[PDB]
């Protein structure tokens, strides 16, 4: 029954990641191998100007400094996610049918190792891909923020770096996106039980589905867990500089949604 039920099963969830991603990591590649650079003051202006963002710019607080614009940038990208990600497991049947406040509580506390982890699909040693694919930031001007904005995006490419190094596809992506979403160690989650079944069932449609799809990748398995654990800490980290910035740029605003996610 398991192999080809779990087939079936992972197919349904690859559908899915791939009618609520718009950049899959196959369209990133094609393109990190004609976008517009953005390493410095002038280009991003020139960006702003003449690349099409998802989030227009007079929707967003008033311009004071590179680094301040920046960080809001990244919570506008965030949002966007999360919003795709949210999609992306109400098409999870068994997602769906876990109660409401349930669905919302695995989104509120999975979506950031999701963002992280999706994120290494665009992102080199070199920059990260923005805009729809239309741009391309360098790490070195993400390096160039002052303090304490610099830091928090640094520990994502390291990360990242060493994620893609695993050569995962988006069919492998797919299944292990969907795996952090339902995890049954999320605090005051209802029904542990029956998130923690459809996990396993996931983590198991995702342990065969490396064999047909990477026989000759050996631990690739083990190895990917190991990153669903390095992915919490990454996260907890950020949280952490997440709120050295509420606390000592109080000037600076959060997104409502992302106030909500860390409400905590
Ligand atoms: C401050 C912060 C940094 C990250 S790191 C990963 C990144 S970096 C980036 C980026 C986009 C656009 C630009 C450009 F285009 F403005 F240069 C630069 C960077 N979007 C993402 C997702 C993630 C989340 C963040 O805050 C929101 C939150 O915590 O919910
Ligand atoms: C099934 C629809 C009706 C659900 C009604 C119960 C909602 O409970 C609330 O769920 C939230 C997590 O989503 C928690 O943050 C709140 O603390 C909790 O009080
Ligand atoms: C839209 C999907 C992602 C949403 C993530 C944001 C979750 O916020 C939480 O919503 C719960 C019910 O409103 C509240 O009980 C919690 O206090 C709050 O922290």
């Amino acid at each position: 029954p398991q192999v080809a039920d779990l087939k079936a099963f992972s197919k349904h969830i690859y559908n899915a990641y791939l009618k609520n991603f718009n950049m899959t990591k196959k369209k990133a590649r094609s393109i990190l191998t004609a976008p517009f650079v953005i390493h410095d003051i002038e280009t991003l202006w020139q960006a702003e100007k003449g690349l099409v963002w998802k989030q227009l710019v007079n929707g967003l607080p008033p311009y004071k400094e590179i680094s301040v614009h920046v960080f809001y940038r990244c919570q506008c990208t965030t949002v966007e996610t999360v919003r795709e990600l949210t999609e992306f497991a109400k098409s999870i049947p068994s997602f769906s049918s876990l109660f409401l406040n349930d669905q919302v509580t695995l989104l509120k506390y999975g979506v950031h190792e999701a963002i992280f982890a999706m994120l290494a699909s665009i992102v080199n040693k070199d920059g990260l891909l923005v805009a729809n694919g239309s741009g391309f930031v360098t790490r070195e001007f993400l390096r160039s923020l002052r303090k304490p904005f610099s830091d928090i995006i640094e520990p994502k490419f390291e990360f990242a770096v060493k994620f893609n190094a695993l050569e995962l596809d988006d069919s492998d992506l797919a299944l292990f996106i969907a795996a952090i979403i339902l995890c049954g160690d999320r605090p005051g989650l209802m029904n542990v039980p029956r998130v923690e079944a459809i996990q396993d069932t996931i983590l198991r449609a995702l342990e065969f589905h490396l064999q047909a799809n990477h026989p000759d990748a050996q631990y690739l398995f083990p190895k990917l867990l190991q990153k669903m654990a390095d992915l919490r800490q990454l996260v907890t980290e950020h949280a952490q500089m997440m709120q050295r910035i509420k606390k000592t740029e109080t000037e600076t605003s959060l997104h409502p949604l992302l106030q909500e996610i860390y409400k905590d």
